[PDB]
């Protein structure tokens, strides 16, 4: 007679291809990529003949087989594809095979193939749009926003984006290499712990807790291998397979290492680390370079060289070649983007007409034109155009687009920037014709998280009532709120100035719109990005 029906033993059923060490703080120890997950299964036979061969099947297909030598047994084998499998133990002899009931086993991988889709309700004022204009609709999510800001990946209105970018992936390096980080208390140190034992100029993760271990909606079980922002992003990719999720390297405080990359030894080490990062974290779809900025004038006054332009073009070409190679290895399309200054002084230190051939999108940072870093020369921080009182205004959105176009950049490359935050001043005084921007200021406006800077959500929530004046400047295409009695002045984007940027994008055949940053919107900004580029209301 065929053997008795085996009973799968109680035991761990959750396994991982990319293992995460739960007691590590250095990136090199935290992650271990294997070629296959080590799976184990045990069984008992409570009644009957134990058979002469035992097999483990996944979805009916043999993953292991061995001699059946008594009433219990254990099998250890490898599974090289992530997903959920119906695992059975069968005992066979010449008279037949008898299979256990099925037990599901979970084989995790960083494409999120083991996770349920994270498909959450839109929150606050976000309304559903279809991505059917063919234009870019992008926004950045910030790794550090998950604590006091409390803005986690399940709150991203992800159906309303084509592109979701992650700020920021740091480049390893201590003194002389990441000195701009020393301004943020604990931040430089944090990076050194993350990068212990790791070569400088290789990428890492700045806050491993927030990125991979903090419990978050859908990734709260103790033995869920990937939690934090990265586990949620994986599940978001299951819900939105065509969302592009890109890691952004650099930003204001983590751009110093790019200034050493005219040394091709360092540049190659960087690019190889990016390759390895994307092989490790397969939910990411490419890389976004936010080097602030070729030529200097970013956070560090000691950095910037005339050579930076050439290094930026080389960096992009080599990044492209590495992604082209990763792309054919995997069958996937990978994107290479960059966030760049929109000031013409900085644009022209790079030959974007050459670098564009390696890039899918150029995220023009058409904001921060004015702000509490200058208390004497006030203006609109993110306006489309110059205002009527100063038609020669250098830093406007149109001027940054025009500088790119004059180099020979194709319009379709250029993605226009919208701010989901205002910048502002306090104590504004000495201005003419009731235009507060002609005045000067005594210091920064009180910010939401940091001085001089205010989330759009709080502009709309707190500063559009009471004594606050609201004006929309129709020449510049820019809103501003002014509190006459303290002289608080705040310059922002709103639904209408965004609509002006979107129409402009459509009129000039540009590539679309992107925003910084997604936690600061209440829905009005991304709603207008979508509507102004001609995306249809509703869901597909
Ligand atoms: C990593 C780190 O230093 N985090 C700091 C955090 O610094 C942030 C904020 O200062 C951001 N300011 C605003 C307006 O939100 C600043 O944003 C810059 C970003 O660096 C640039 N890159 C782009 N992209 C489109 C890619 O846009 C600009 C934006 C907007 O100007 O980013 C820095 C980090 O570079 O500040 C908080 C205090 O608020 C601090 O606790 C710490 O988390």
């Amino acid at each position: 007679a065929a053997p008795g029906k085996p009973t799968i033993a109680w035991g761990n059923t959750k396994f991982a291809i990319v293992e995460v060490d739960q007691a590590a703080t250095a990136y090199n120890n935290l992650v271990k990529v294997k070629n296959a997950a080590d799976v184990s299964v045990s069984w008992n036979l409570w009644n009957g003949d134990t058979g002469t061969t035992a097999k483990v099947l996944l979805n009916g297909k043999e993953a292991w087989s061995g001699p059946s030598t008594g009433s219990s047994g254990t099998a250890n084998f490898k599974v090289n594809k992530g997903g959920r499998y119906q695992m059975q133990v069968a005992l066979c002899n010449a008279d037949g095979c008898t299979a256990s009931d099925a037990t599901e086993i979970v084989v995790a991988d960083t494409d999120g193939s083991h996770l349920a889709p994270l498909k959450e309700p839109l929150l606050e004022k976000n309304k559903p749009y279809k991505q059917n204009s063919g234009k870019v609709v992008g926004s950045y999510f910030v790794e550090w926003g998950v604590y006091g800001r409390n803005f986690t990946v399940d709150k991203i209105p992800a159906q309303n984006l084509t592109h979701l970018l992650y700020g920021f992936i740091p480049i390893c390096g201590g003194n002389g290499i990441n000195d701009s980080l020393k301004e943020i208390e604990g931040s430089f140190q944090a990076l050194q712990r993350s990068c212990q034992g790791r070569e400088d100029f290789k990428v890492s993760i700045h806050d491993p807790f927030a990125a991979l271990q903090k419990a978050q909606k859908g990734v709260t079980a103790w033995d869920d291998p990937y939690k934090g922002n990265f586990g949620q992003l994986m599940a978001l990719k299951q819900a939105h397979p065509d969302l592009k999720i890109l890691p952004s390297i650099g930003g204001w405080t983590l751009s110093d290492p790019f200034f050493f990359m005219g040394d091709k030894v360092k540049r190659d080490r960087f690019v190889g680390s990016v390759k390895e990062f994307l092989q490790t974290w397969k939910f990411f779809d490419g890389v976004d370079i936010d080097w602030e900025f070729p030529g200097g004038k970013g956070a560090n006054p000691n950095l910037g060289s005339p050579q930076d332009g050439e290094t930026y073009v080389l960096l992009m070409k080599e990044l492209r070649a590495m992604l082209d190679q990763l792309s054919v290895e995997t069958g996937r399309k990978y994107e290479l983007t960059s966030a760049i200054s929109a000031g013409k002084d900085k644009i022209d230190k790079v030959a974007y007409n050459v670098a564009q051939n390696s890039m899918d999108h150029i995220f023009l940072m058409s904001y921060d034109f004015y702000g509490a870093f200058d208390l004497k020369n006030l203006g609109h921080q993110t306006a489309l155009n110059a205002p009527a009182w100063k038609p020669d205004t250098a830093y406007t959105t149109v001027n940054g687009v025009n500088a790119l176009l004059a180099q020979g950049v194709k319009p379709g490359k250029i993605v226009v920037g919208t701010a989901m935050y205002g910048r502002g001043w306090t104590g504004v005084n000495g201005y003419q014709n009731n235009i507060p921007f002609t005045g000067t200021a005594t210091g920064p406006v009180k910010g939401t998280w940091e001085n001089g800077i205010v989330d759009y959500r709080q502009i709309a929530g707190q500063f559009m009532s009471g004594e606050w004046q609201y004006t929309y400047d129709a020449t510049a295409e820019a809103p501003y709120v002014f509190k006459p009695s303290t002289g608080d002045l705040i310059t922002f984007d709103d639904a209408r100035s965004v609509q002006a940027k979107g129409k402009y994008v459509l009129d000039k055949q540009l590539g679309g719109l992107f925003s910084w940053e997604i936690d600061a919107d209440n829905g009005d900004i991304l709603n207008s990005m979508n509507a102004s580029l001609g995306n249809s209301a509703g869901v597909q």
